[PDB]
Protein backbone atom coordinates (compact mmCIF):
# COMPACT_ATOMS: atom_id res chain seq x y z
CA UNK A 1 0.00 0.00 0.00
CA UNK A 2 0.89 3.82 -0.84
CA UNK A 3 3.41 2.57 -3.06
CA UNK A 4 4.32 6.44 -4.45
CA UNK A 5 6.75 6.46 -7.36
CA UNK A 6 7.72 9.21 -10.24
CA UNK A 7 6.61 12.12 -7.96
CA UNK A 8 8.12 15.46 -7.68
CA UNK A 9 8.47 16.93 -4.46
CA UNK A 10 7.38 20.54 -4.44
CA UNK A 11 7.90 20.84 -0.41
CA UNK A 12 8.77 18.48 2.56
CA UNK A 13 5.50 17.41 2.47
CA UNK A 14 3.65 18.02 -1.32
CA UNK A 15 4.53 15.65 -4.53
CA UNK A 16 3.30 15.81 -7.48
CA UNK A 17 3.13 13.78 -11.00
CA UNK A 18 1.46 14.15 -14.47
CA UNK A 19 -0.85 11.00 -13.86
CA UNK A 20 -4.27 10.16 -14.17
CA UNK A 21 -5.48 9.68 -10.56
CA UNK A 22 -7.33 6.49 -11.01
CA UNK A 23 -4.54 5.00 -12.57
CA UNK A 24 -2.60 6.06 -9.96
CA UNK A 25 -4.97 4.79 -7.39
CA UNK A 26 -5.10 1.29 -9.12
CA UNK A 27 -1.12 1.31 -9.02
CA UNK A 28 -0.52 3.20 -5.70
CA UNK A 29 -3.00 1.07 -3.54
CA UNK A 30 -3.35 4.53 -1.33
CA UNK A 31 -4.58 4.65 2.14
CA UNK A 32 -6.75 7.54 1.01
CA UNK A 33 -7.79 8.81 -2.59
CA UNK A 34 -9.61 12.58 -2.29
CA UNK A 35 -12.54 12.91 -4.58
CA UNK A 36 -13.29 16.80 -5.82
CA UNK A 37 -16.70 15.80 -5.03
CA UNK A 38 -20.01 18.20 -5.18
CA UNK A 39 -22.64 18.85 -2.05
CA UNK A 40 -24.76 15.76 -3.28
CA UNK A 41 -22.16 13.40 -4.17
CA UNK A 42 -23.13 13.16 -8.11
CA UNK A 43 -20.37 11.52 -9.40
CA UNK A 44 -21.39 12.70 -12.90
CA UNK A 45 -17.94 13.72 -14.55
CA UNK A 46 -14.41 14.79 -13.97
CA UNK A 47 -12.09 13.09 -11.39
CA UNK A 48 -15.97 12.11 -9.49
CA UNK A 49 -17.49 10.20 -12.50
CA UNK A 50 -13.51 8.79 -13.48
CA UNK A 51 -13.12 7.17 -9.47
CA UNK A 52 -16.92 6.25 -9.99
CA UNK A 53 -16.89 4.62 -12.79
CA UNK A 54 -13.30 2.74 -11.57
CA UNK A 55 -15.28 1.32 -8.75
CA UNK A 56 -18.59 0.38 -10.85
CA UNK A 57 -20.28 2.10 -9.50
CA UNK A 58 -20.26 1.10 -5.61
CA UNK A 59 -19.03 4.79 -4.79
CA UNK A 60 -22.13 5.58 -6.05
CA UNK A 61 -24.21 3.64 -4.46
CA UNK A 62 -22.21 4.52 -1.01
CA UNK A 63 -22.61 8.26 -1.36
CA UNK A 64 -26.28 7.74 -2.12
CA UNK A 65 -26.80 5.95 1.37
CA UNK A 66 -24.28 8.78 3.05
CA UNK A 67 -26.63 11.63 1.49
CA UNK A 68 -29.73 10.09 2.65
CA UNK A 69 -28.07 9.96 6.62
CA UNK A 70 -26.24 13.37 5.99
CA UNK A 71 -28.47 15.59 3.34
CA UNK A 72 -25.96 17.70 1.37
CA UNK A 73 -22.25 18.19 2.28
CA UNK A 74 -21.05 22.37 3.09
CA UNK A 75 -18.90 24.18 0.63
CA UNK A 76 -15.04 23.70 2.44
CA UNK A 77 -16.44 20.55 4.01
CA UNK A 78 -15.81 16.56 3.19
CA UNK A 79 -16.59 12.79 4.49
CA UNK A 80 -14.74 9.69 4.46
CA UNK A 81 -16.12 6.99 3.08
CA UNK A 82 -14.92 3.98 1.21
CA UNK A 83 -12.21 3.59 -1.25
CA UNK A 84 -13.39 0.15 -2.74
CA UNK A 85 -10.81 -1.25 -4.91
CA UNK A 86 -9.06 2.09 -5.75
CA UNK A 87 -8.04 2.96 -2.22
CA UNK A 88 -9.19 1.89 1.42
CA UNK A 89 -11.04 5.34 2.39
CA UNK A 90 -11.67 7.82 -0.15
CA UNK A 91 -11.95 11.66 0.68
CA UNK A 92 -14.94 13.56 -1.07
CA UNK A 93 -13.80 16.99 -0.45
CA UNK A 94 -16.03 19.97 -1.41
CA UNK A 95 -14.28 23.36 -2.84
CA UNK A 96 -15.74 26.32 -3.58
CA UNK A 97 -17.54 27.40 -7.26
CA UNK A 98 -16.48 30.58 -7.90
CA UNK A 99 -18.68 31.02 -10.94
CA UNK A 100 -21.06 30.50 -8.20
CA UNK A 101 -19.57 33.17 -6.20
CA UNK A 102 -18.56 31.43 -3.10
CA UNK A 103 -15.11 32.63 -1.29
CA UNK A 104 -12.25 31.38 -2.26
CA UNK A 105 -10.97 31.40 0.90
CA UNK A 106 -13.55 28.40 1.53
CA UNK A 107 -11.03 26.77 -0.66
CA UNK A 108 -8.52 26.38 2.61
CA UNK A 109 -11.13 24.81 4.53
CA UNK A 110 -11.65 22.24 1.36
CA UNK A 111 -7.65 21.36 1.77
CA UNK A 112 -7.71 21.48 5.86
CA UNK A 113 -9.56 17.93 5.27
CA UNK A 114 -6.43 16.29 4.37
CA UNK A 115 -4.99 17.56 7.56
CA UNK A 116 -7.38 14.28 8.76
CA UNK A 117 -4.80 12.08 6.97
CA UNK A 118 -1.21 11.07 7.24
CA UNK A 119 -0.83 10.37 2.98
CA UNK A 120 -3.15 11.01 0.20
CA UNK A 121 -3.20 10.54 -3.30
CA UNK A 122 -5.33 13.72 -4.62
CA UNK A 123 -6.58 15.78 -7.39
CA UNK A 124 -6.18 19.92 -7.39
CA UNK A 125 -10.07 21.50 -5.52
CA UNK A 126 -12.03 23.62 -7.24
CA UNK A 127 -10.35 23.88 -10.91
CA UNK A 128 -12.06 22.94 -14.11
CA UNK A 129 -15.57 23.76 -13.53
CA UNK A 130 -15.46 25.15 -10.29
CA UNK A 131 -13.63 27.82 -11.85
CA UNK A 132 -10.61 28.67 -9.49
CA UNK A 133 -7.16 28.91 -11.03
CA UNK A 134 -5.16 25.74 -10.83
CA UNK A 135 -1.48 27.62 -9.53
CA UNK A 136 -3.58 29.36 -6.60
CA UNK A 137 -5.52 25.74 -5.59
CA UNK A 138 -1.82 24.70 -5.53
CA UNK A 139 -0.31 27.47 -3.02
CA UNK A 140 -3.80 26.90 -1.20
CA UNK A 141 -2.51 23.14 -0.96
CA UNK A 142 0.62 23.99 -0.31
CA UNK A 143 0.41 26.78 2.38
CA UNK A 144 -2.77 24.30 3.83
CA UNK A 145 -2.45 20.91 3.99
CA UNK A 146 0.42 19.61 7.04
CA UNK A 147 0.45 15.86 5.57
CA UNK A 148 2.03 14.09 2.72
CA UNK A 149 -0.27 14.51 -0.34
CA UNK A 150 0.63 13.36 -3.83
CA UNK A 151 -0.90 15.62 -6.42
CA UNK A 152 -1.97 13.84 -9.45
CA UNK A 153 -2.53 16.32 -12.66
CA UNK A 154 -3.28 14.78 -15.87
CA UNK A 155 -3.02 17.28 -18.22
CA UNK A 156 0.82 17.61 -19.15
CA UNK A 157 0.17 21.59 -19.97
CA UNK A 158 -1.15 22.39 -16.73
CA UNK A 159 1.68 19.74 -14.99
CA UNK A 160 4.06 22.11 -16.63
CA UNK A 161 2.63 25.11 -15.68
CA UNK A 162 2.38 24.09 -12.14
CA UNK A 163 5.77 22.71 -11.53
CA UNK A 164 6.89 26.10 -13.15
CA UNK A 165 6.02 28.04 -10.22
CA UNK A 166 8.11 26.28 -7.70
Amino acid sequence: VNSFSGYLKLTDNVYIKNADIVEEAKKVKPTVVVNAANVYLKHGGGVAGALNKATNNAMQVESDDYIATNGPLKVGGSCVLSGHNLAKHCLHVVGPNVNKGEDIQLLKSAYENFNQHEVLLAPLLSAGIFGADPIHSLRVCVDTVRTNVYLAVFDKNLYDKLVSSF
